[PDB]
């Protein structure tokens, strides 16, 4: 039952995300001119702005590093962009310190092994259906939609509903 | 039963479309050289020309903005291209005024929250299986095929059949 | 039962293909620098070389036109490349005349309305699961695998088996 | 039962991979500027580093040839990169000789006909669900996940478990 999850999302002040496998579907794409490509999902962007609008801080913590991530983050107002960092919990804890925020007030979503401890230790830990078993085992919630296909949108809506901000947001479009 | 839907599509003079999640599958794609990519579906193009051929005006109303949209629109003869606009109903109403057309004569298709009011208020409102629930709740029809996979083709065929123009079009290929 | 289909593929001398929706999955892809992209399937290439090796002539007949098609055709030895042509039967008949070949000796595969007559009139006509109903209605065979996912590979294997050339080809890899 | 497979992976010293259809999902992608694209999977990379970390040598043997393969191989420490080579067994045997290693100590994964003999003859032979039947017929194991979607990750985990290295690796993330 969902109230158990709303209980966890209730006091989130910060939402941090892994990129590959969460914000994208995990494809790493190269071309013959040395150029790299990453694909994001349009409904995730709108869900992230909703969350962000309700006064939640958005962050990226990713093991890889690219201009694509920076660009996607900039247009959605994901305001703390940590790249080239696979020690996710350490990075999260570091953010917690510079914002004056507790881990219990952090939500984190990841698909693989570097994310497991951040997923486990955050107030609200999320993984995805194609997440590795070990990270899923340790999460508070597993999305229905998959990474780069509205897993993020889904969690945004969930946090909004827990904080009584979803229905009002919806209403602005009706 | 389908006649209920044909009753609604019967008097459409204008078909307006959201892009992301409707004409594409919702992927937003960036590369390391700062270049953006969007993917469309080939069967949608042919369905749009069929509609267009039968004397329906084609329009795009999209929250984002790109040369890809302009190019795709130009080759199919989507003749009114409104980009960087998320207030879809306002944009639709504006078109209705410059063409001398009523909303009841507009069909509109969208996948997410900015489209809900245009979907609700148009004579024929359409969403897609991966559309947000709120927009689907308010639509006259939900396509079987998904966005960027022939949702548009499907609605083109539907409007054509309602206007007794489909079978004749087909016949030109037989 | 399959022998009915082998009876039709038995005397094929030429295999002609539509591109979009057959050799690709139907995605039409543009980027912000004005560049177009198309995706093909690796197993189709090998199946086409097998067919080609057994002495069947390979041709493309496509409504659109691009350097991608030319390049893909060149590496597989698809030797007649007709682009910017939607009148597929006329184009096929034209090929039949310059090679001294009958239509009954042509196999053709297509997904949409411009292909229906070529599919109907060729000795062996093929469509795909996501083909429009009208073209599927008129085909001798509908592949199990979808376009850009081994529909072509599948038909190559089928023609090879009808001509007693498949098992031998396989054997060269064992 | 899985122990039968662990018995085969038990003594692997080298893991060799086909690229197209294994490391990618088989898409061959061209653009209008003459540029080629290939997509890899993020979870495969991490599984390959795990394997590699446990002291297994990683190799690529692919029929095609591109800078994308070289780049992907370089970042994961796939250390022997054989491209433009479809005679996979010969290439594998050649590697076996320059490293002083037996075939029984080689694991190989491939999706199509050029890989069948390497798959058959290696100590541990793997194919994928969308592999051609002939190669699947001759393999010791068929992955559950498909190519470019974690088939490789899956086999990495399997070899690790057979060599009692998986649980320990996992533990470093807990
Ligand atoms: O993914 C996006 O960029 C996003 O979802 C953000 C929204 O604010 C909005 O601009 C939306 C468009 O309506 C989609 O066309 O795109
Ligand atoms: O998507 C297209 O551009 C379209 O469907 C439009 C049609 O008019 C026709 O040109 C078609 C081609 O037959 C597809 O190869 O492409
Ligand atoms: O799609 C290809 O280019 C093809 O299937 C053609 C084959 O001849 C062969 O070169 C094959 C490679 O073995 C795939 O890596 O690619
Ligand atoms: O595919 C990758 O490059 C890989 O899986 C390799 C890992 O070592 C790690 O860097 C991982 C990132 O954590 C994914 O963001 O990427
Ligand atoms: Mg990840
Ligand atoms: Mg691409
Ligand atoms: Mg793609
Ligand atoms: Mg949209
Ligand atoms: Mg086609
Ligand atoms: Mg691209
Ligand atoms: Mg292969």
């Amino acid at each position: 039952h969902m109230n158990e999850i709303y209980q966890k999302a209730k006091h989130i002040k910060l939402f941090a995300m892994d990129v590959d496998g969460i914000l994208s579907d995990g494809q790493i794409i190269y071309n013959s001119e040395g150029t790299e490509t990453k694909a994001f999902y349009v409904q995730d962007g709108l869900g992230l702005q909703a969350l962000k609008q309700s006064g939640i801080i958005l962050a990226i913590i990713t093991g890889r590093s690219s201009a694509m991530v920076d660009r996607r983050a900039k247009e959605l107002g994901i305001s703390h962009i940590i790249q080239g960092q696979d020690d996710k919990l350490t990075a999260l804890v570091g953010l917690t310190k510079k914002l004056g925020i507790e881990l219990s007030h952090c939500a984190y979503i990841g698909d693989d092994l570097p994310d497991l401890k951040a997923v486990r230790e955050a107030g609200f830990g999320i993984s995805v259906p194609n997440g590795c078993e070990q990270t899923r085992a340790v999460s508070d919630y597993i999305t229905t939609k998959t990474g780069g296909n509205g897993a993020v949108r889904e969690v945004c809506e969930l946090i909004l509903k827990a904080q009584n901000n979803f229905d009002a947001f919806i209403a602005t479009f009706q």
